[PDB]
């Protein structure tokens, strides 16, 4: 039997989620000869009611390096950046869901992703296997990606097509912990920009920019738009592409009219939807966001580790598209 | 005596100090025949404590179209658009402390400010008089602008100064009320962007675009960088900058490196400073953040909008640059 | 038009009830030609959820001597207190709902009480009349006086009346904002001797010690015993009692047996029942716990004191009891 | 493996660390044959934040007989008590770290205790070996106990004397999670005169009346008062103190001037010191309060009733001091 000693930065929606999951769950760990042990929560403010004992919460400086783990959940970029990289350079493995972090500093972060340290299924889709799912994928090429992958523009659009306003849906969204505590970046496509992203980066092109993402959100629809949209035998969604043109791959994220009968329009939750060849076409839905979600896929990563398998690798090498591709229409 | 309805946007930092400012001075408004009365406060969960009446409070939205006034201070950007929409569209003013809202959603709400149902002056440093600075401004033709407008970064560097690291600063500025809900909008210079191009809309072009201010933050910056700056005779400071190049307004927003006498290096608080053809060089200091400070431009407004006169207009025109100029030199 | 410039100590059920109910009647307060501006709030922590603006919060040290008035909600004895006295000795007046300190600290805040300097009708019975009733009860003499004055007990014993437990009752009525942060102090009779010795020496001797007053609380009774004298024809009710044994002044506090058809008995809400000479008798009811029950009292005493009026001065003299008297009988 | 069925009062600083200890440490209980199973965790408010989960919580008293054990930290008194009797009744083991209950329901719960039913390591010194290191005392006669039990006390003491005022340092210690809900209960000397009753039920009198105990706090003392001591090589505490006058126990709290080498001035946390015949002097200290240390005792008091050890036992008769004694010199 052996400690699993566990630093974790953020104790918010998804780190307090994950904490309390780790220990309703140590029956579980025993099972793989571990104990778990936090040594201590990364907050702003310890003051604040939270659904962590007050005695293990932190504010920098927070040292890592006694970690087996680094789980991270702070959101943004550059804070967690540079709290987390002296511990990768000490080849301490990071689990994070923080899709910004990588999207945005790849730079500094992709050679420990190709050493196997970083493991984040809950960045793409929360606890949904949606990295796990693409990992299998390459046993085919792919040939086309579509997904809705943010789960806050999803609620909101389902709501509005059922009459509701989107001021309304967006407040519950917000309390339900789904949103980023800026909602622009769900609502204008960046946090689905991000995932995508990642998504390029594991299968297509391991150093697939982030900057080359096109993406537009959700700002121009109305329970209107939708409404009459579902007359037409259609759905509209925010949906993240990745397809060939030209025979280069090409990412975009923009509201699109799919047919009502597509799995996609139909989805129970976030959705991720491929062509693949020789396997064909291949689906995975389920919650993209929440806090026990996201919890979940954490542990899943923290079970992956204690199996002795790496982190996520990016795509071994970047390959052009096979086939030329295209989105739905998009919406006037 | 008649009622002044108030339909209220938000309950938080901003929102219920202007709440209880304007219950506090409600006698100043019986000058103007009128005593407040606020038809509802939205908010997210009407259960957190709060110094608004439980009965006011409307964790959904509900009609504004009573009112005779929006206030609004509840972040984001698509939903307060979609919320005021309707009232301004029935002429049903709007004060507001949100600089995303008025930079994000210009396309919007650029056709009622033109008619002067806008009210903003607390979306640029607070209550600090920086829109009315502006306007007196107008008297002569801009040729230079730089200002310090981001509350949350100028705290996180002058206590960096003070040997505070750029962590405890933070937490600082937070539990004054300062930072956005994500405070990367502040350090990344994101919200002094907007703010920057609600200056440029006010000045010099008033369909200018946010999307063309050049933006960058602090994140490079390091106790040793502003103790080197000091032993140069320098402060560094993220600046928002409006000067003319090649013929056109160019907006950024940087780290510089300031002389260190120069009145925004100096300053005490958030800080615009102009020259401008004839009046020269002009500057005007203050707090730029904080709910106190907010509800003082709030009420500011809602005073102004009760004497009778309009919000805020943008510039009648798009003119350029009459004269070449640069922002300090980077970092 | 002039201000009134209010130091507040204490931000919590009363605190905040009270900070908030003097902003909602400023319109009131301009018609007695003035406008109400806080100074600051005195708390323990700053960063607790708290239905007063962050920013008026203060820790010690915070210098009342600006103030027109001190307002009191802290709790305790020793902190108010140290607090409190500099402000009286620069002639400030202290509005108070703490009958904690009053009673305990009497003999360093009585000569300030006879200056009318004091004014404490939130200390007894909330905002329920209960010092006014009794200064207008000086144009008689006591014969006996009777009160159910802890609200805490009074919802705990009606709870139990219903069938409902002791436990579940005390939870409620904390909840509600009722108890002592020490619940013993309620249940035990305490508050009560309190507040019985601020009545006794607003009426009867100006020195009546705290010391004097037996108490015993409400830890034996049950549903069981409430029952079964509701088949008797009687309530049981703790209460506070004022009367002449041996031609002194006894006070006591104690369950008692009431004829289910007395005032007190029937009463909706903390209550306070005398017979007096030659008036005969009186009876006052109403709500004797609970923030907003409490600000009123507060706000009260503010009127009073903008009107010209002293606070609430103890008894001129102390005389004994014109006649012989007793508590009815206890429970077994 | 079978379920051990633990219901749980209270969810607070000490029952959250608690729930939170059993959970990391539950493989640990498969060496007696069990996994921890909570049946329910009663709370005041369900709403709040908190570290167990939602469907556990029972924001009214729930059915306690089908429990194995009941683990109380809820405070106060008759609330407790009433909760616990019943399934002390049927001969379900009460572990609590509540001294108060004890001190003060004594005369419904002493028959209980006496029969083994009732653990409180954590009422004293929370994890700290307070009442095992008095089980072990046993051995001999006791001439004289001195402790300094409240943690809270301690720390403002000992802040004071480095130069923080004594509201700072209160402040921390309700931060640190170490007052009782009502502080005074702490600085008067309550909280510390309530356990010195339960050592002297422990060890000479298993009736020993907590209204016999003399008790003072720290009300006086400035920093003044502990600098001067200080100046004459002593330290003030909070001490709690069992020991004969006239052929009876009379029990004490006080602050003491002590000499200022005496372990109890310079222990490492909370302390109980003794003389007994033939032992001689012998001492324990340690963290006297905080959510993990009282936790630790709890589960201590667990692993001890499932080692088939009963609980804490009153002193199997009554008897008078061998010897007359004194406390320090007080302030
Ligand atoms: N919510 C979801 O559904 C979800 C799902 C998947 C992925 N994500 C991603 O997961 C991450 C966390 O999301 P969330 O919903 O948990 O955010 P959250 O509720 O805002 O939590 C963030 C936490 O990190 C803390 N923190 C943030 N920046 C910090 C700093 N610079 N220093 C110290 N502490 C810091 C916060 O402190 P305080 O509590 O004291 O402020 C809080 O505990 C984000 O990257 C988000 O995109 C979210
Ligand atoms: N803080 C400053 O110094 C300052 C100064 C000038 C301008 N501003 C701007 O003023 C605005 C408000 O800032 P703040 O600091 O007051 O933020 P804040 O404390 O977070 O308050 C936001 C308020 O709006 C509510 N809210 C947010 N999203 C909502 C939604 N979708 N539906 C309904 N209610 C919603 C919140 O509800 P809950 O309370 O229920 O969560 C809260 O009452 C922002 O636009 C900010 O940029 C801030
Ligand atoms: N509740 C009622 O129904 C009621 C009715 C009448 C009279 N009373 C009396 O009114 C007083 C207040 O009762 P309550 O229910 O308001 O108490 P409460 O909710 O516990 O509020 C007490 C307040 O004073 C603060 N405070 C306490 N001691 C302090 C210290 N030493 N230094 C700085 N701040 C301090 C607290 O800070 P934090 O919030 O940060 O801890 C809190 O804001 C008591 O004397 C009580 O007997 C109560
Ligand atoms: N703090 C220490 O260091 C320490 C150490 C040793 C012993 N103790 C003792 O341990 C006990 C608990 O202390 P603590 O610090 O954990 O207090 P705490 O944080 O206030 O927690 C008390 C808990 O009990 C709940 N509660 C209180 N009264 C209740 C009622 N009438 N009905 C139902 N639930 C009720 C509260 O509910 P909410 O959370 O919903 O309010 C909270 O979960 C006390 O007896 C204290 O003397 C404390
Ligand atoms: N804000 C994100 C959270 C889950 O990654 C969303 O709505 O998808
Ligand atoms: N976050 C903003 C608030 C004031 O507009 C700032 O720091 O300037
Ligand atoms: N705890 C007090 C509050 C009101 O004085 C009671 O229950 O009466
Ligand atoms: N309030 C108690 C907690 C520990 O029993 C103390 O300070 O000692
Ligand atoms: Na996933
Ligand atoms: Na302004
Ligand atoms: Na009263
Ligand atoms: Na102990």
């Amino acid at each position: 039997m052996e400690a699993l000693k566990i630093a974790l930065l953020g104790g918010g929606t998804v780190g307090s989620a994950f904490y309390n999951l780790v220990l309703e769950r140590a029956e579980e760990l025993s099972a793989f000869g571990v104990v778990p042990r936090f040594l201590g929560v990364l907050v702003r403010d310890p003051r604040k009611p939270r659904a962590i004992p007050q005695e293990l919460l932190r504010a920098e400086p927070f040292d890592l390096l006694e970690a087996d783990l680094v789980v991270e959940a702070m959101g943004g970029v550059e804070a967690p950046l540079r709290l987390v990289l002296p511990a990768l350079e000490a080849g301490i493995p990071l689990i994070t869901a923080n899709k910004a972090l990588l999207a945005e500093a790849w730079e500094s972060l992709r050679p420990f992703a190709e050493e196997g340290l970083i493991y984040h299924e809950a960045s793409v889709m929360a606890g949904t296997p949606a990295l796990s799912f693409l990992e299998t994928l390459r046993g085919s090429e792919l040939l086309e990606l579509h997904g809705i992958l943010n789960g806050t523009t999803l609620y909101i659009l389902q709501e509005m097509e059922k009459g509701r306003t989107y001021a309304e849906a967006l407040l519950e969204a917000q309390r339900l912990g789904y949103a980023e505590a800026d909602p622009t970046l769900d609502v204008e496509g960046i946090d689905a920009a991000h995932k995508l992203t990642l998504l390029a980066r594991l299968l297509v092109d391991p150093g697939f920019p982030f900057a080359e993402v096109e993406a537009q959100g959700i700002a121009r629809l109305t329970p209107e738009v939708l409404q009459k949209a579902e007359a037409r035998g259609e759905r509209v969604r925010l949906v993240a592409s990745l397809f060939g043109e030209g025979g280069r791959w090409r990412a975009a994220v923009a509201p699109r009219r799919l047919p009502q009968d597509h799995p996609l329009a139909r989805a129970r939750g976030n959705a991720l939807w491929v062509r693949a060849r020789p396997l064909g076409e291949a689906f995975v839905t389920g919650p993209g966001a929440g806090g026990g979600a996201t919890a979940s896929g954490l542990f899943a990563d923290l079970l992956r580790f204690l199996s002795g398998a790496p982190g996520h690798l990016p795509a071994p090498r970047a390959r052009p598209p096979l086939e030329e591709g295209s989105p739905w229409p998009g919406v006037e």
